[PDB]
């Protein structure tokens, strides 16, 4: 009775993931106005199989999403990458950070369990700062 991210390429590999994207903590200042971009994809194939983002935060280095997600997954070979970007009108979003998650070892869980996860730069040349606060776990 939710909406779900993803169609099933085999639906006997597949599994309802449910996904809360609580908040960000500490984000770099590059007006700050953050959102998060969720791309499932596959592993290896660097696939895109589903992207969404949630609303943009006005002027905050600590935006509180609260926003729920769920995503049909292959806990073996899919991968989801959270991706913070700064929304911008006149130029392209700034990126903030990622934390790419691998499936293959998330607790299930029929519906203080979030994890904050240390934002990582695109690449080892840059840095950033900070956390996104997220809870992630399968439909039994």
């Amino acid at each position: 009775g939710e909406p779900v991210y993803g169609l099933s390429e085999d639906e006997g590999e597949s599994r309802i993931l449910r996904v809360k994207v609580v908040s960000g903590i500490d984000l770099a200042k590059k007006a700050s106005d953050p959102y998060v971009k969720l791309s499932l994809y596959v592993a290896d194939e660097n696939r895109e199989l589903a992207l969404v983002q949630t609303k943009t935060i006005k002027k905050t280095l600590n935006p509180k999403w609260n926003e729920e997600f769920y995503f049909r997954v292959n806990p073996s070979n899919h991968r989801l990458l959270f991706e913070v970007f700064d929304e911008n009108r006149l130029t392209r979003d700034d990126f903030l950070g990622q934390v790419d998650v691998p499936l293959s070892h998330l607790p299930t869980e029929d519906p203080y369990t979030f994890k904050d996860f240390l934002l990582r730069p695109r690449s080892h040349k840059s840095r950033v700062k900070g956390f996104l606060r997220l809870k992630m776990a399968y439909m039994p």
